[PDB]
């Protein structure tokens, strides 16, 4: 496929830049499926609600669409910061939508934060994620922010070669 074949290319790109963990996720009914991976040094399977491609993959849906979606998950606490209703979130899905990019800080483990941006198909639908990882602590909001906007350049390469 096509938007593995892009996304390669523009992660491969992040990898070099940060050297972070470079993920691609997709949506597979009421779960993110990771389809693609650059290694800090695909398959796997996530809830949609304790992960950054999960927050993204909702954010910009209409929000009936949205809470059906999530009419079948039973939410699990993670950590302490995991978001466990879907009344919990659908405010955090306005934030994303708002600042342009979603977070999983600590919601999935201890010690593990991500940032993620939507990727879009030719109609300006959310078909991925694109993510990179983090361990938690030399948190700078330069860096959230220099790393938001590196994502947002290769996610919108990889979607005007969608078509958007």
């Amino acid at each position: 496929m096509d938007l593995i074949r892009s996304a390669d290319i523009q992660m491969r790109e992040l990898s070099r830049l940060t050297k972070e963990t470079i993920h691609l996720g997709a949506l597979d009914e009421d779960s993110i499926v990771y389809i693609h991976k650059i290694d800090s040094m695909i398959g796997r399977r996530n809830p949609l609600y304790s992960t950054a491609i999960g927050k993204v993959l909702l954010a910009w849906r209409d929000r009936d669409e949205v809470k059906q979606i999530l009419e079948g998950v039973e939410y699990k606490r993670s950590t302490e910061r995991t978001i466990t209703s879907t009344e919990a979130l659908l405010p955090v899905l306005d934030q994303v939508r708002e600042q342009g990019y979603g977070e999983d800080n600590e919601e999935q483990e201890e010690g593990l934060r991500c940032i993620a941006v939507p990727v879009f198909d030719r109609f300006g639908v959310v078909i991925a994620g694109l993510s990179i990882s983090f361990p938690t602590l030399r948190f700078s909001e330069e860096r959230l922010q220099e790393y938001v906007a590196m994502l947002h350049t290769a996610a919108r390469k990889i979607s005007a070669q969608m078509g958007y």
